[PDB]
């Protein structure tokens, strides 16, 4: 599927095969008018070429929300940006991204979740 700098771009007719990919899967949705989406692309495609760089096999995504609404809607998105980790695949019960929005902290977040070599 598409990418841009290495983060996946996910609609609803690629969503469920992204997740059924990738067991360590963060989710952006975003509307590409929101400032603090604007500020936040550089730095969540930043923290996704250094773990592509580090040869991990967690995967960073978004998704357009003004454009994909249903498919926001399904995942009670109210405002942007909302991020979510979903992991091994499970839409059920995703956690809730609200740490800092600097590449490291993304990353480190994430290091968190998996592990120092995942």
């Amino acid at each position: 599927p598409e990418e841009e700098d290495h983060v996946l771009v996910l609609r609803r007719s690629n969503f469920a095969e992204a997740l059924a990919a990738h067991r360590y899967l963060l989710v952006e949705f975003y509307a590409p008018w929101c400032g603090h989406c604007r500020a936040l692309a550089p730095e969540y495609a930043r923290a996704a070429g250094r773990l592509r760089a580090e040869g991990s096999e967690i995967r960073l995504a978004k998704v357009d929300a003004t454009e994909e609404s249903d498919l926001a809607q399904q995942y009670g998105v109210r405002g942007y940006p909302t991020i979510k980790f979903f992991r091994n695949g499970d839409t059920a019960s995703p956690r809730e991204y609200t740490a800092g929005r600097e590449a490291d902290d993304i990353v480190n977040w994430l290091r968190r979740r998996t592990g120092p070599a995942a």
